[PDB]
């Protein structure tokens, strides 16, 4: 198991153009294209993402192009806060995978409100940062991803994607 076999998991791959779990357009592993409710919106978005005239439907490769590059500046938007940094920094190589899983899910500022679980992940207070991690919007939209992401956070282990 690995960042990209999670990912995989937690977001699925679709080739055509489908709406998330917030009702956002979509495409790929998970590949966010606009939150604009115009479908031509997002087609163009799609469009620039892959070079080419699409019509919302692109092959695996292009797909999996997308997800590399996507799961790339996840990362590199962690190391890029100064304050996120030394977080993701004190953690081990699988719990920084469950940092990537979340930041690629809603943004380094939709992790924003969850500064008070990261100081408890920071202190490696496992079952504590566990608990908090699920006092959120996150963990009551999409409670089975975030039990998956979190029991990585508690245990440190991938029993979670077995
Ligand atoms: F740097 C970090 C992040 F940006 C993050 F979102 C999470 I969840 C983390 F656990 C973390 F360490
Ligand atoms: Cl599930």
């Amino acid at each position: 198991m690995n960042i990209f076999e999670m990912l995989r998991i937690d977001e699925g791959l679709r080739l055509k153009i489908y709406k998330d779990t917030e009702g956002y357009y979509t495409i790929g592993i998970g590949h966010l294209l606009t939150k604009s409710p115009s479908l031509n919106a997002a087609k163009s978005e799609l469009d620039k993402a892959i070079g080419r005239n699409t019509n919302g439907v692109i092959t695996k490769d292009e797909a999996e192009k997308l997800f590399n590059q996507d799961v790339d500046a996840a990362v590199r938007g962690i190391l890029r806060n100064a304050k996120l940094k030394p977080v993701y920094d004190s953690l081990d190589a699988v719990r920084r995978a469950a940092a990537i899983n979340m930041v690629f899910q809603m943004g380094e500022t939709g992790v924003a409100g969850f500064t008070n679980s990261l100081r408890m992940l920071q202190q490696k207070r496992w079952d504590e940062a566990a608990v908090n991690l699920a006092k959120s919007r996150w963990y009551n939209q999409t409670p089975n991803r975030a039990k998956r992401v979190i029991t990585t956070f508690r245990t440190g282990t991938w029993d979670a994607y077995k």
